[PDB]
DNA sequence: TCGCGAATTCGCG
DNA sequence: TCGCGAATTCGCG
């Protein structure tokens, strides 16, 4: 709503555009707001880039390679700004993950399990996997004092209020959020710290312990806790805000740009 | 070898014992060779306890908890001692991961794929969820200088030498280690930042940027390279150095036990 | 009982 | 071709 904000929200609501395709919409959109400044949309990175950002902090990190081509694709893609120094600087990195279809399995009255005779399906674990790309960008932004990740989660598997789903025969089941049957929220919450879910938590906080002051480097991680799918309007809004606020820590290394024009 | 080092590797060798019962024996190690010190060995962490020691770091971490009795089990388990002060201080947290059955379905003569028609098995990324347990026990311990996580590789998808393999009807297949057709160690290394694989890595690094000087939690990630299946004597004395590394960087606080006696 | 973990086959481009 | 990703069912105690 503010602005052209919500023309692009609406446009990509009209589309229920993929995250992938709303990063290049937040692309388009961070142009029309800063014509000066360039931004650009890459749906991978290689492991060598990874390497080579990590070699620049310190000589002996990054020099691991076994597949001289491997790299890892967010399924949202990155969106980078290039800098008054002529470098590419990460903006947003985002990515969506589903896990739990319990919801959609008692609307079609199927039940589940090896007997086929029990309404809810305990949740697995492969949602965890998401800590590697997380770990992949922090260690390709240690250089940063921002951290632009933003998860998506979606599914049975990641509610944060209890809800109800109907059968065909009628019968109603109670899905209890804060149960371990298939709550697996918990196995994501190690990704920010345990700081607060559905955040804005790009800007790196610091903390000591014994006059140390080290960085975090916290996702921010989204979820539709009430089981239904991700609506591509907020999800436009929650990654334009994300990208808004990398510009903002970015800022001394744009000021250049913004102001030759 | 070295004194009842070699005595218990013997032992852990004779009854091939797995990670868990390596770390037992580690524990039990460890009280042989500091017999004023209080040792123990645990084989789960429950997300509360996390979430306190987030809390001391800083206030506004460790607040989330989805379903209250949440909790972590590294297949090896935790070792930790008691410090002067009378708390719990991990000495050892270890991990073995298996992917990759190549080597058995060739040994087999068993063709794989969908049309059954291939030799090798395009590895998966299950072992991607590892990250999560590290960066459970990595935020457990974001008050400590040392980072005794240790995570054992087993399987075909973690070749670090080409190795051949010869079928039933004596056809030879050869697998190139670093072919992304099977390795998944990249998969992996961001958890080391890089550094070298099968070392030591418990010592905790600084690096700096920006006047930052952040700390690195780098695991420490052993491959059995080769495809075999890891021996448990060289298990046992990969995981005691780790434990007596962690020692080390905990001294000051264990000097008074020490003293004592 | 509830809740963590195993790690797999094959889609995709 | 090669190499990243989807996310699942059910064992286990």
């Amino acid at each position: 709503s503010q602005g052209v904000i919500g023309i692009f929200g609406d446009y990509a609501k009209a589309h229920d555009l993929a995250v992938g395709e709303v990063s290049k919409l937040v692309k388009k959109a961070l142009s029309n707001e800063y014509p000066q400044l360039s931004f650009r949309y890459r749906d991978s990175i290689k492991k060598t880039e990874i390497n080579e950002a990590l070699k620049k902090i310190d000589p002996d990190l990054g020099g691991t390679l076994f597949v001289s081509n491997s790299s890892i694709k967010p399924d949202g893609g990155i969106v980078e700004v290039k800098d008054d120094y002529g470098e590419w600087r990460v903006v947003l990195v985002a990515e969506a993950k589903h896990q739990g279809k319990d919801i959609i399995n008692i609307r079609n009255g199927l039940l589940v399990g090896k007997r086929g005779d029990q309404d809810l399906m305990t949740a697995g674990n492969a949602i965890e996997r998401s800590h590697k790309n997380i770990s992949e960008i922090a260690n390709f932004m240690l250089s940063e004092s921002h951290f632009p990740y933003v998860l998506f989660l979606e599914g049975s598997n990641f509610l944060t209020e209890n809800i109800s789903i109907t059968r065909p025969d009628g019968r109603v089941v109670n899905l209890e959020y804060n149960s371990g049957i298939l709550n697996r929220l918990d196995r994501l919450t190690a990704a920010n710290y345990g700081m607060p879910i559905n955040s804005n938590l790009c800007i790196n906080k610091f903390v000591n312990h014994k006059d140390k002051s080290i960085m975090l480097q916290a996702a921010s991680i989204y979820t539709q806790g009430d089981g239904r799918e991700w609506d591509s309007k907020i999800m436009f809004e929650i990654m334009f805000d994300i990208s808004t606020t990398s510009l903002r820590v970015l800022g001394r290394d744009l000021f250049e740009q913004l102001t030759s024009k």
